[PDB]
């Protein structure tokens, strides 16, 4: 049995009970992680709260060459963490393999991107002529420890986007991996920790969360709460938050909007793409199409062959369909495919389940009393909703109660650019399917589907608390 | 008796059930505004959520020319918005006027800052290659629904940096003016109404607050609380308003840290004029005076002088220092005075208590058992804190709960900025007073003074949603 | 004999000999203008220097206070300025009027940009560990005295285009009005003087291009150059000017690529409407069409059809086809005609002449070997040449020798944004007609179509200079 | 004797006569570089402008790929090119060692810059509701060949900082290395050719100034000059380019203002190590003091000793004070030396020289009437003015023909800002030397001292050409 340990003050601590982390795939004790004791884990703030001063006053290229090194350290170990990566969230192994090193660019990127925020120098003299001799000099400050929670769908590369942006900015950070993906932000902590970075700079906390999980996000250290999950725990942390800064990203009901002049085509290959990478198991997912009735009949046969080409299997077969993350989420599923199916929906694509794995559904013919057509799944399931103008997909996809992402397929322009300042959607994709894309590119959800705005810049930026100094 | 009413929906419409207001001055009845429900409540922000499309849908120089016409009118009738401000928070009748022509010059500015925002139009191939062809054409949208609850001490001025920032963004708003204050907010209601301003996108709410306050502050029509007040009741919005967007503005005690190489005479001065205006019921007022044991007599004297030269009396003979705002306030006031009295704090100024008319107390020799050494009276009473070093002077500014604004009084700008980044504050004034300042520079407060950046430009890119549309420039 | 004078250090002056201005519809004495020796213009120069310090040390506020009144004299003024406009350049009625308006609109746009400026305050710390100390505020300051030589075409907009965006930036300015149209930048002048701008901030130097033309954009006073007109002019000062900086902004022969999925009605009246706009006068407009062979015959009946819409007549009736400038310009643009019609191009529109008055003309059959598919010719001509495939449209697009703008009509945007970027142009206007647009947006030809960008926040950029104030933090 | 190549197409050639290049120090013979002919510079032209559009054509984050393995060979062989750039420019060891790895840091840093540049996405609701639908994006593309062509002072710093800007922009490059300093360009070649950079993006030309110069700079496939010499230069290329964009750094006289409350201890080293660094060849060293009369004499003895414990010698060993580039040079230095020594003007050091090594020279007593007050002499000399007042101090700085940059040496920073905006500089340091700074920050020259803004962002947008892609949303 491996035995992982937490990194708190630059050292490894083990805590007297223990987690152990199983494989979804196969059930096998993959290893096993602490669980800590609220006062194990003000400890880990104190640490932190007591390395701030000394990190913070390092130059930017400093810590930027930290993060370097530590981006280095991981794309050399992609194969070693990726395939324990796979183990325990069920994940195809060159997908595994892949956001490692994708976590490596965007830490790289992070830390250049970090290291170029130029502050401003106001002048007062356009708003009034008495303040025309008062320059302001607006910089921009760390907010001080920073709690990133990441999710289990990715447990290196959403962690990641926490920690680097914050940790460039001069900001310490404490990590709280996910119950199931522990592992693999205990391997990100061990790539930090070779790299060299300072003792406080970067802890992790792993245990429960009855005990530690809504103790440490309701700590006094804790200044910025950066959080990635679902809805029901991101009310919760908005709440309890209190006035103190946060950052949530939750789910979403992402739509593909098809239209008459449409390449449905392209259309079907991008939708299937998005709906089903990683068992649609991912935030930023086609979850529902609305499509013209016009074309539904030709979109849904299309959408029907790309569907039936789709291997399902075994992580380590780099299948297209892996297990999904637990059984209740199975359950979830299946239980939204039995509402859709009782209630008359033609399943377009066999639906069968042998345990945690579940086949792509296909679902056509939705209407708008199936909970498929309403509620994230996280499962391999695709409903397609019919409907007559564009004004009832307009009608139809705002009457979600998310809003990431969208796509909006069709030909004319002038109509997606239409339809995309209709939507009440964070990010309208034309042409192509929903992504949190090149992490330059912003990330958010309106709604009910976050708070605050992701990417490399606006990460780096919202962590961080303007300072005016204002003399003559 | 007059009788006002709240702008819902571009109509004047009154409740069955009113509130009484009495001026602070004399007790004199000033006028009623509607205390009205929830389905009130409700109704108003159904004409506001119906108002946004056709509001959303104008272009900003439209929206800006509205802003344009209001600020005219504000212009116009400074006597009469003035002298019933004046009447309704004990208000200098010169500083009411002021408050207003600053109210104008606000939303003016607001209305040209918000029609020139730009967005980005970014591209993939910088991240990594397989994204070259890839265009975000990233810009700004509006919220929705903006509440706007406002403080006494600025009715007019702090409820028009709610509005106009939200207006010429594509915002709709409602505004809740004070409990105290309501007819000042009403009467920009007015203006606004006057100017011609679409039905439903300006509405005003007024009650008390038992009633439509948590009520429509946590409405599901509601996407973006603003509020200026007191740091509990921030606290209890922050809580209420869930993962909706907020801006809080609370309670600060500025600090003015004074060293041994500073212009004590300027030091006096600033600090005085800060600390006793609007008898000391501002947010960014010097609350505290932090001063080096070397020069720490003299500048007790001068501060003592020129607290001496201050007129205290009636709003309308242009007093500094006017009646506070409540019998409770007044009280409270008392409470910490007495406290410092008790607890053997050297007072440099006369302690007096004429009603609500509290009198300017200079208190020395304070120290950190004192309660006026740390918390916040909105009344006129400066402590001065003795300390032997500059690092202790920046240990006692950063044990503060508040971290709104500070001052550095020195004569090194070197040792002045590193100060200035060693303290735990929003913005630090070098050798001035601090102030909500030129409205376009920023304007926040860590720690328990606020959530949320201010200032016009800030406040526009605050309530607004970022909207990126992909696609491929192929 | 009404008798016009130059602005110099706030008072007028005349000068002993004159030139005198006739209309180029009815060649009527319509007034005369100073004929400025080169002492005078030394003299407004060193009044400008003069004026340049009390000028650069307001407040932004102020000056755009100042932009505001002369805008609003402009807007007082729309139809006597619009109607000596018309007379002197032949203008339509509507079309001088809405010159004027667009001039207040755009002063006033320019006016609150100037008070927008904000530096950046830049840390070294990303650079190297070495300067993490060391903070750099970076602002804009003013160059000094700009010199602008407005064209013919827009006297009042492309002049009010160069001394508004420097005017608010902390510049002196000195107005060269151009030949004709002169009246029209001291009509200009006339309303800055009774807004009341300081005395030598605005200066105007009306003469001859042989007595004071090469001498003022030679002088060691001018620190700005910004000319608007013709590309030999443009070479000629460019070369003239030596290491100060200068804004050109030449000619251009915008070309409209029509595809084969273009809307070919749409298509046509854009491509008229943009070519036939001040009878072909502008520097952007559609000069040629580069339509695909396919669709080549239907969009030349199109083109035909609504070309014999256009109303060829005077001025005051709001003809779209007004007499050309000059007799010189009605004869490089009939020698231009008869080239390309002894070359065997059909001419889908009747070819007449009646004095300066040309009526439009729609080549079709165009080839390479036309004069008229290059040069540039300033009146109603409109070549059509066929392709046949979009590589070669962008080929014979981008053989020109002039930039500035062009427009891709198709209905695939993946394409056109494809063009777009092989397109050496300025600006591409996809499915619309090249303009210079909202004037916020950005306006700059590249090749040897211009140097330097306009628009209003590049050129209030332009004509600053950047200045560094680095100091330690340490 | 090594024979050194040009790189044209990725592949050496030489030409058939060839410049002998002699070591500053010894006269020894250090190698022989290409004297090329018109044509060979009009073949490099072309292959320029065959590599431009694959270059143009493939993502930023490949380019940098190449710009970083370019980083990572110049830091691999530091003591290579080092020794050489000290044996041909007489720079010192350790100092060139420094210049290879500032150069290594500057290239990386552009390469991660370049990534960075983004777009505008503007709308036009703002400036005319008649096109709120109208979208612009405005993104930036190269301008296509650019030509830079370095200093002797630094060779291989001054080269980078041009090459990688704009190689990163997406232009390609061909570098003209200096006369005296080619070796150290074509090692630079050699590292950019070994990195792999693609074949034509970066070329190499050396030969005679009077043959393929000025040829090179008037070619038509040459699209953006950056030059850094000397002004009369200079102003020779600001002439000849004609209309297209240039940048070009020329000449100064860093003024010191040292005032009464001047910490003259820091100062004086500041002053020293400014002045004197390689030998007083740098365009950004402080070339003049100007202290008020009270505090001049002590500042004079602070300076003298500071002076007094500089080394002359070889550039192995590290001496402070190395021979100057040439022969002409060092009899221009003496010239100024031989004026200032004939109108009594106290040298405070002693003159002294052995044919190109020169001994630094403290001069005293200097007046408005000596050469080496208004002449920049390229060598080891500054001179000492004395001043009544602080505005006499500005007064005889702004007297200088070069802007650039300048120190205000004093205690109150409220002064030294109010001396900085009134000093015609590009950057101001307080109670600091002049230097090029961290390369993040803008290095500009406003009079005769150059034209155009560098800094490695500047730079970058310098390079390229504004692209709008105006269209309709709705």
């Amino acid at each position: 049995m491996t035995r992982y340990q937490n990194l708190v003050n630059g050292k490894w601590k083990s805590s007297e009970q223990e987690i152990t982390i199983y494989s979804p795939i196969n059930q096998e004790e993959l290893g096993t992680v602490p669980a800590m004791t609220q006062t194990e884990a003000d400890e880990a703030m104190q640490a932190a709260r007591a390395a701030l001063p000394a990190w913070r006053a390092l130059s930017a290229i400093e810590r930027a060459a930290y993060l370097h090194k530590t981006a280095a350290i991981l794309e050399r170990d992609k194969e070693k963490i990726g395939t324990i990566l796979a183990k325990e969230v069920a994940k195809g192994i060159k997908a595994a393999i892949g956001e490692v090193v994708r976590t490596a660019d965007l830490i790289r990127y992070a830390a250049e991107e970090g290291l170029r925020i130029t502050g401003q120098a106001m002048e007062g003299g356009g708003f009034e002529a008495a303040s025309k001799n008062k320059l302001a000099v607006v910089r921009r400050e760390p907010v001080g420890i920073v709690l990133a929670i990441a999710p289990f769908n990715y447990p290196v590369n959403l962690s990641a986007s926490k920690i680097a942006p914050a940790l460039i900015a001069g900001n310490v950070v404490m990590l709280k991996p996910p119950t199931q993906g522990s592992i693999s932000g205990l391997l990100l902590a061990k790539a930090f920790e070779e790299a060299g970075i300072p003792a406080g700079v970067f802890n992790t906390i792993t245990g429960r969360g009855s005990e530690i999980g809504d103790y440490i996000i309701e700590h006094k250290e804790v200044n910025f709460i950066n959080f990635t999950g679902s809805t029901p725990i991101g009310e919760r942390i908005g709440r309890l938050a209190g006035m103190r800064p946060i950052m949530l990203e939750l789910g979403g009901k992402d739509a593909a909007l098809v239209l008459e002049d449409a390449d449905l085509e392209h259309a079907a290959k991008q939708i299937v793409a998005g709906a089903f990478s990683y068992s649609g198991q991912r935030c930023t997912a086609i979850k529902r199409v609305i499509v013209l009735e016009s074309v539904a009949d030709k979109l849904a046969t299309l959408l029907q062959e790309e569907v039936s080409k789709l291997t399902v299997g075994d992580p380590f077969d780099n299948a297209d369909i892996t297990p999904v993350i637990d059984n209740a989420s199975a359950d979830f599923i299946w239980g939204l495919i039995e509402d859709a199916q009782e209630k008359e929906a033609q399943a377009l694509t066999p639906i069968k389940r042998e345990g945690n794995l579940l086949w792509p559904v296909l679902f056509d013919q939705v209407t708008k009393d199936m909970k498929v057509a309403w509620e994230e799944p996280f499962g391999p399931v695709l409903p397609i909703i019919r409907v007559a103008s564009v004004e009832e997909a307009i009608a139809f996809a705002n009457e979600s109660e998310f809003g990431l992402q969208s796509s909006v397929f069709t030909n004319d322009f002038k109509k997606a650019f239409e339809i995309a300042e209709k939507l009440e959607v964070g990010t309208v994709h034309i042409n192509n399917k929903t992504q949190r894309g090149p992490d330059n590119f912003p990330f958010l959800g309106v709604k009910g589907s976050g708070a605050g705005v992701q990417g490399i810049k606006y990460s780096i930026e919202a962590m961080t608390n303007v300072k005016s100094i204002v003399f003559d």
